[PDB]
Parts: C-alpha cells; sequence; structure tokens
C-alpha cells in the first residue's frame, strides 16, 4: 500500500500519505470494530497481504489456578474477568480512502493443564518481574550450602578427598563449590494463585522474603511500606525500592494498589506479539516477563473457536548441540524414579519451560522468533531437617581452561554438566573462577544419596535470563563474560546455563505439530522445532565499574553504569525481533536473500539463514561458531538509547534497512524513589544495516564461513522535547518526522547526509506548506518541495524549426519534450519529466510528473488510497505544430 499506518493511541489507527499527513475519514477505533469492549487496547498489528491483523488485550483480564481437579488455569468468570486477547484480521472495503472492515476474529484461549503438568504448576514458583530500576543488589541472592555442606554435612572438611566417590564426585575438586542460592530473603517468589509485591529490596542479599510469602505478608511488608510509601507521602528508600509506576509501564495489572495474580500477569503478557502466514497467526509473549507458551492459531479456524496455546516445556528445540541441550535440562530439577512427591519440569520429563520472547516475524511462509532462555532450577521445598531447605539448586556452567578452542569443543565440554564445578581455584599464583581441567572428573546433582526420597524438588522460574543468583566472584564473570582462557589467542569461556540466546526458523509443519500438542487429549504432546540454535549471549562488562581482577566482586557489590535505561549492569534483554528480505540481488538459481535482527543489550544481533531450505546459515567446520548469529558492539550513541522505551521497528525492502523506534513518552511516571520522572520527552531512531559478504552473490559465495553480519547506528533523528506522533521512512535519504511542539501536530523532514540524518529545515518547511491539502503546496517561482520547473517560451518553436514536426511526432519524442523546461532539483538527483497531451491539430500541452523524498513520481493524476492529490502543477500550452507531415 501506498500509505504508513500510524497507531494514534491503544485504539485508533490511521493511514497517512508519504507527505507525512493524514488520509481523510481513515482514522479508526479497531477495538470498537473488532467489537471489543472499551478494556481492550492494540498490542501490536501486521499487514500480511493487505489485510491489517490487530492482537487486542483486555486490562480487565483476570485469570485463576487452582491446584485442585483439571482445567486449572481458566478465567475468571464472576464480574468483568473472562476478556481473553483476540486476533483480528481486517480488510480496506472502499477504493477510495481508508474503510477497515472486520473479516476474522480469533479467540486465545488459556492452556490446557495435563496431570503431569499440574504436579509441577502446583508448587511452580516465579521471581517478581525485572523493572527499569532493579539493582545489581536487588538481584544478589544469599549463597547456598557447599557440595560437602550437602553431600557430607556439618562434620568436618578432610574427609572430601575419601567419600566424594560414594556420592558420586570422583575427581572432583570443589567441595567449596555453591550449590545454588537462599530463597528466604531477595526477589518475591510467588506461586500462580499469588500476587508479586510493588516493593524490590535494594540489597536482595538482607531485605525481601524471597518464596516466604507468609513472612512476607506478616513482618516484612509492613516494613517495606513504611520505607518506601507510595506517592500521593515523602519516604526514606533506604531498604526497598517501591516501583509500583515502573510495573504499570510493564504491563503488569492491578486491582488498585495491588498486582493481580501472577497467572494473570503471565497470560497478558503473552499476548504482546504476532506474525501472520498464509496457514498461520502466531501469537508470543513480551520481552518483559517470561512466557510459558505461544499460540498458533490456524486461520482456517471457525468463528468462536477457541484457540488453544502450546507450552514450551512440551517444545523441543535444538540448541545446537545435544549436550547444550542436556546442561539446561539437568539444571532444571532433581530427576529420580525413586522420589514421592519431588515433581519439577525436568523429573517430569518437561523441557525448558520459559522465554524473554525478543519479538517475533514471518518471511514467506516461515516463523522466525528470538528471545533469552529465563533462568529455571530446582529448589528444595520440603518441611520437617534438609540442608539445602528453601535453597534454590543453582551452579555456574561455565567451560574450564583447558577445553580446546573450536565452538563444538567450549560448548561441549562436560564442566558443570551435572552439577556444581565452579568457584574460587589458585594454581601456583593464577587466580581463576573456573575449573582449570577437564578416571574423569565427575559433576552430580546437589542432592545426598540419603534424603533421595525424603526430598521436594520443584520448579522456579527467574525473571531475567540468569539461573543462578548465588552472591559470588563467578555469578559476576558468567553474566558479564569475563571468564578467559590462559591460552595464545585468549578465548572467552561460554556459560550454558545463564544468559543463554535462543532463535529459529519455524516452518508450517513444525507450527502444525504445536497446535496439534495444544489440542492433545490426556498426557503432553510434543514438538520438536530443528531450525532452532542456542547462544551464550552476556552483558558488556564495560557496562559496570570497579570489577577486582588480580576479596572478590559480587551481584551486591558490583557497581553499575550502564547508559541504556536499566539501573542493573547483570541481566541481558532484547526488543524488536525484525525480518528482512535483501533487496540486493542472488545469482541466478538462488532464492532471494533475507535476514533477520534484534537489538541486545549493548548491541545487534544479525540472524542468518539459507533461503534455499528455509534453514538456518551453517558451515562446515564446527571449530567456527554458527554462522546464523552475529553480535556487533552499539557506540556510545547507541547504548545512550533506553531501550526500556522501545515503540516500534519497521523495515523497507527498497532501501534494505530497520528502523527501530524509541519514545520517551514510555517511560514510567515515577522512580523506585517515588519521585517524578521528568525526561519522558522526546524519541529516538536507530538504523540497522546488514555489513560483511552476503549469501549466493557469486560461485564463490554458494557457501560461507563467515558469519554476515548487521550494525545499529543511533542514525541522527533524536529529540527532548517533542512529543512523537510517528517516523516516515521515506527513502534512504529521507525520513518524515510527524511530533507535537505543543498541541498540534509539525512535520520534521531529515535528510541523510553520508550516513547521518540531519534536520533540513527549508525542506521542512516546504513539506509542511501544504495548505490543509494531503500535499506540499506548488509554487511557480520557488525552489520548494517540487523543486522548480521554468518552461520555455513559445518561440522556442520556431527557432528549432520544431513547427515543421507534427503534434504527434512531439508527444512521441521524449527528448523534444524534456527541452520544453528547465529543472532545478530541491534534493539532489530529484527527477522530473514532462507528460504531453493533444490539444489540438497545431497544439499540445505539458504538466510536469515529479519526483517526492520518497524516490515516487507525482503528477495531476496521482492518489494515495485512490483519493486524488490534487497537488497543483502546472499545465504549459505550445501552439504552432504543423497540422500534418
Ligand atoms: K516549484
Amino acid at each position: 500500500a501506498n500509505t504508513f499506518l500510524v497507531k494514534e493511541d491503544s485504539k485508533n489507527v490511521t493511514a497517512y500519505t508519504p507527505f507525512a499527513t493524514p488520509i481523510t475519514d481513515s482514522k479508526s477505533d479497531l477495538v470498537s470494530l473488532a467489537q471489543l469492549d472499551s478494556s481492550y487496547q492494540i498490542a501490536d498489528q501486521t499487514i500480511h497481504n493487505t489485510n491489517l491483523f490487530v492482537l487486542f488485550k483486555s486490562r480487565d483480564v483476570k485469570v485463576k489456578y487452582e491446584s485442585s481437579g483439571s482445567n486449572n488455569i481458566s478465567f475468571d468468570s464472576t464480574s468483568q474477568g473472562e476478556k481473553p486477547s483476540y486476533v483480528v484480521e481486517f480488510t480496506n472495503s472502499t477504493n477510495i480512502g481508508i474503510k477497515w472492515t472486520m473479516v476474522k476474529k480469533y479467540q486465545l484461549d488459556v492452556p490446557n493443564v495435563s496431570s503431569d503438568m499440574n504436579q509441577v504448576l502446583k508448587n511452580l514458583i516465579l521471581e517478581q518481574p525485572l523493572t527499569k530500576y532493579t539493582l545489581n543488589s536487588s538481584l544478589a541472592k544469599e549463597k547456598g550450602k557447599t557440595q560437602r555442606e550437602v553431600h557430607l554435612g556439618s562434620g568436618q572438611a578432610n574427609q572430601w578427598t575419601s567419600q566424594r566417590n560414594q556420592h558420586d564426585l570422583n575427581n572432583n575438586p570443589s567441595p567449596n563449590a555453591s550449590t545454588g542460592f537462599k530463597l528466604t530473603t531477595g526477589n518475591a517468589y510467588r506461586k500462580l494463585s499469588e500476587s508479586w509485591p510493588i516493593y524490590e529490596p535494594i540489597d536482595g542479599t538482607k531485605q525481601g522474603k524471597g518464596k516466604d510469602s507468609s513472612g512476607w505478608s506478616s513482618t516484612e511488608e509492613n516494613e517495606a511500606k513504611n520505607d518506601a510509601p507510595s506517592v500521593s507521602s515523602s519516604g526514606t528508600f533506604n531498604k526497598y525500592l517501591n516501583t509500583k509506576q515502573a510495573l504499570e509501564s510493564i504491563g503488569i495489572l492491578f486491582d488498585d494498589q495491588t498486582p493481580r495474580n501472577v497467572i494473570t500477569q503471565l497470560y497478558y503478557a503473552s499476548t504482546s506479539k504476532l506474525a501472520v502466514t498464509n496457514n498461520h497467526i502466531v501469537v508470543m509473549g513480551n520481552s518483559f516477563l517470561p512466557s510459558m507458551w505461544y499460540w498458533v492459531v490456524e486461520r482456517s479456524a471457525q468463528e468462536n473457536a477457541s484457540n488453544k496455546p502450546t507450552w514450551f516445556a512440551n517444545t523441543n528445540l535444538d540448541w545446537g548441540e545435544d549436550k547444550q541441550k542436556q546442561f539446561v535440562e539437568n539444571q532444571l530439577g532433581y530427576k529420580e524414579t525413586t522420589s514421592t512427591n519431588s515433581h519439577n519440569f525436568h523429573s517430569k520429563s518437561f523441557t525448558q519451560p520459559a522465554y524473554l520472547i525478543s519479538g517475533i516475524d514471518s518471511v514467506n511462509d516461515q516463523i522466525i522468533f528470538s528471545g533469552f532462555k529465563a533462568g529455571s532450577v530446582g529448589y528444595d521445598s520440603s518441611s520437617s531437617s534438609s540442608s539445602t531447605k528453601d535453597q534454590a539448586l543453582a551452579w555456574s556452567t561455565t567451560t574450564s581452561l583447558d577445553s580446546k578452542t573450536g565452538y563444538k569443543d567450549l560448548v561441549t565440554n562436560d564442566t558443570g554438566l551435572n552439577g556444581p564445578i565452579n568457584g574460587s581455584f589458585s594454581i601456583q599464583d593464577t587466580f581463576s573462577f573456573v575449573v582449570p581441567y577437564s578416571g574423569p572428573i565427575k559433576t552430580a546433582y546437589p542432592v545426598k544419596k540419603d534424603q533421595k526420597s525424603t526430598v521436594k524438588i520443584n520448579s522456579l522460574i527467574n525473571a531475567t535470563p540468569l539461573n543462578s543468583y548465588g552472591d559470588e566472584g563467578i555469578g559476576v564473570f558468567d553474566a558479564l563474560g569475563l571468564n578467559y582462557n590462559f591460552k595464545s589467542n585468549q578465548e572467552r569461556l561460554p556459560s550454558r546455563t545463564d544468559q543463554i540466546f535462543v532463535y529459529g526458523i519455524v516452518s508450517p509443519n513444525e507450527l502444525r505439530s504445536a497446535k496439534s500438542s495444544a489440542d492433545s487429549t490426556g498426557s503432553d504432546t510434543k514438538v520438536n522445532w530443528s531450525n532452532t540454535q542456542s547462544r551464550y549471549l552476556p552483558v558488556p562488562y564495560n557496562y559496570s565499574e570497579g570489577i577486582i581482577d588480580a576479596s572478590v566482586t559480587t551481584f551486591s557489590g558490583l557497581k553499575s553504569i550502564a547508559p541504556d535505561g536499566f539501573a542493573n549492569s547483570i541481566a541481558n534483554f532484547s526488543v524488536g525481533l525484525k525480518a528482512g528480505i535483501d533487496p540486493n540481488p542472488v545469482m541466478s538459481g538462488k532464492k532471494a536473500n533475507y535476514g533477520a535482527v534484534v537489538l541486545t543489550r549493548g548491541g545487534v544481533v544479525r540472524l542468518n539463514f539459507n533461503p534455499g531450505n528455509d534453514s538456518l546459515l551453517s558451515t562446515t567446520d564446527n571449530n567456527i561458531a554458527p554462522i546464523s548469529f552475529s553480535f556487533t558492539p552499539f557506540t556510545a550513541a547507541e547504548s545512550a538509547v533506553d531501550l526500556t522505551t522501545f515503540k516500534e521497528v519497521t523495515y523497507n525492502q527498497e532501501s534494505g534497512l530497520w528502523s527501530y523506534i524509541f519514545d520517551s513518552s514510555l517511560k514510567p511516571s515515577h522512580d523506585g524513589k517515588q519521585t517524578p520522572v521528568t525526561d519522558n520527552m522526546g524519541f529516538s531512531v536507530i538504523t540497522v544495516s546488514r555489513t560483511g559478504i552476503e549469501l549466493n552473490q557469486d560461485q564463490a559465495t554458494t557457501t560461507l564461513d563467515v558469519a554476515p553480519s548487521a550494525l545499529a547506528v543511533q542514525s541522527g533523528i533524536q529529540s527532548t522535547t517533542q512529543t512523537l506522533t510517528g517516523v516516515l521512512p521515506l527513502s534512504e535519504e529521507f525520513s518524515a518526522v510527524i511530533a507535537k511542539d505543543s498541541d498540534q501536530n509539525k512535520i520534521d523532514i531529515y535528510k541523510n547526509n553520508n550516513g547521518l540524518f540531519e534536520i533540513d529545515t527549508q525542506l521542512s518547511n516546504s513539506v509542511a506548506t501544504n495548505n490543509g491539502g494531503l500535499a506540499p503546496s506548488y509554487t511557480e517561482n520557488r525552489v520548494d518541495a517540487w523543486g522548480k520547473v521554468e518552461f520555455a517560451d513559445n518561440s522556442v518553436l520556431q527557432a528549432r524549426n520544431l513547427v515543421d514536426k507534427t503534434v504527434d511526432e512531439i508527444i512521441n519524442t521524449p527528448e523534444i519534450l524534456n527541452s520544453f523546461f528547465r529543472f532545478t532539483p530541491a534534493f539532489e538527483d530529484q527527477k522530473a519529466t514532462l507528460v504531453a497531451t493533444k490539444q489540438s491539430d497545431t497544439s499540445l500541452s505539458v504538466s510536469p510528473r515529479i519526483q517526492f523524498l520518497d524516490g515516487n513520481f507525482y503528477d495531476l493524476n496521482s492518489t494515495i488510497a485512490g483519493v486524488p492529490l490534487n497537488i497543483g502543477f502546472p499545465s504549459r500550452v505550445f501552439a504552432g505544430f504543423a497540422a500534418l507531415p
């Protein structure tokens, strides 16, 4: 379509021309049109084959989780709670203007709960969500029991070497390796039926009550409300932050001052992004909260059909290598055939249960996704005397120093496969948190053989891509990517459980298996997505300060200098996954290239695909890192963009460029210290381009051993003073910004100067002078948005002997009618031609056809959405041509 769709507010979408003007009467309330009540809002939208697909969600949604019986997850039918999310297909019913009509409506039903799933869900506990204001110390949790304290006990230390073989820990050199973190302090963990607090501990190693809900509601909540009162009063904020406004801003739903239960937050967050193919509509969660399910809706689905979501716990991904999946799964929980009521995701044969999804997109008939693996480990929930009582079972899985350099060798290294190994080591005088070595060294799950049947190991899901929160040195180095080998090349030692980025391309058949997994009766049915990969993607270490390397730096002491809008410098985040077809042609006989980009903290990730079979791009050499992923670090200008203010990402096929829009109005109203936020004005635009040698350019590039990449550039289009309406990327050379510098909409034209966009004030003024019409005015004597056209005098015909030629000959000779005017372009390479019309046997008229900022030509008959633009182009009559030859 020749128009740009601009979401005006949470309900209205307006169609805009390339001249940054709204099409008259195009403003449409899509919630009302979808026959949804006013509690609904637009979550996301996409165009598929000229139709508009809109995802809607209700602020009134109330979900319940009942442990007893069946159909455990349900909408709260009392009062106004049965408000499921919907996907609606709209069509434009008019040839003149925009008139949206609803074609299909798809309800997104709550997930089915099998018996095996419900045994995990009953004791499932979820960490309170990370906000803009969560500190590194907020995330820090008290260190758990050592490997020796768990297996041997409180007696002595010298018996490790002689008793480790009985507990299957042969040659394990780490009796003081941590088995996890305590759940009696720190960030709140809540059951599906429970609610998270609006309070965040400043120091989670001392404050907060962890999973101790009763301890929070009886003593600590009073302490928190006293220290951190919500604004009206003036509080202290010595011990807790009050992030209520930051929680509302990331989609946390409330009943006055109380957040709704966890399952409501999960349902509401899970219906945030959509992607459309010929057969399917796919719905995924947002990047603020972990999601446990996604919807695969068959476009053929009949009206008033409940569309069921598929659990990620039933969705087996290819993590790159089987060991990579084994690392994640072994740390999910304790799996043992001789234990009663010890149900977790591992013991019940489920896979990774949750992700922080960056987004979803479609290219051809393929779905592309990405996200971070949300941390998920086992925890001891028993009551009486357990050594790990109220402790989460988590440990570092960073590759050892003596590992062979080569991607496959590093990621399949056995270090920390089944249990703890890393911590603190000093060989001669060289210190490392990582083991120097890998019969063989034995790792084992942190459950002692005696308390095997009497143990209750359940599941937890973290709010970030970290598994282990334990306040020790290894945690910092794992989260920041600071573990390096002592070899000549000095390679980075990867984690296999912390900061794991996930991505893939999903086919129609893989979507069909997810749909049957979602509709399966009885026991769980599984889906395998084979064109997926994983990647250790830590946060930049330069987002932190004062780290000791040669007393160690832990989470409770780590100083954040993160410039990207987060108070923390340890948890990764991603946003705006967007795919795009490369406009650059491939060699004959090869399919058109396409890729995807996504923003992460401190850089852009590029995803690479082989379009020959819609697979991930790969290379034969296993020593090379999977070439379907490439990470490019941001410079200071990109790192300064507040990633929590991401509004939207668009791709332009002609330019081959992605445009990421950031809107500062998306910032919360108040701080964690209940202080009004004042830098909520303005916006920013990041432009992403591809870099490197692409596939199928010539015979030499039919195979690749180097991953194509991307480059994010804070383009020069930004403001700290205007309220943004929209950014129109007209061409590689120009962008139009619609903003309010008051209550009224203003048009600003930004011109691309050798990679850097700069405001062109004279062009802005030309474009904005439309006199209430849809397009910029036309003035004869001015070099305006249409350049300047000066017509030759009629005397040119006699002087050049063109009078001997006929009207029909002149009209059929482009080079001649180009000599009837002189053009002055308003911008370099702006083109103009004359359109000729016979008026009589001896005369014709000419009218210019002129290129605008979008690269398109406009003339007297031009329309947008079928509406005549009536620009005001002149007509010039030339007379005195021969009647016949
Ligand atoms: K002009």
